């Protein structure tokens, strides 16, 4: 289907690291993993979402 979640339940802010990938959200967001985009996300209240994968 044509929908995408990053859920924050298996990639926890305390990890990101050397493992970088660039997503879009929803407001045209650019984020840099899915810690940047669940800490979007996270102050969205969850109503943030994914655009596409990579940059923006």
């Amino acid at each position: 289907l044509a929908a995408v979640s990053v859920d924050c339940s298996e990639y926890p802010k305390d990890a990101c690291t050397l493992e970088y990938r660039p997503l879009c959200g929803s407001d045209n967001k650019t984020y840099g993993n899915k810690c940047n985009f669940c800490n979007a996300v996270v102050e969205s209240n969850g109503t943030l979402t994914l655009s596409h994968f990579g940059k923006c």
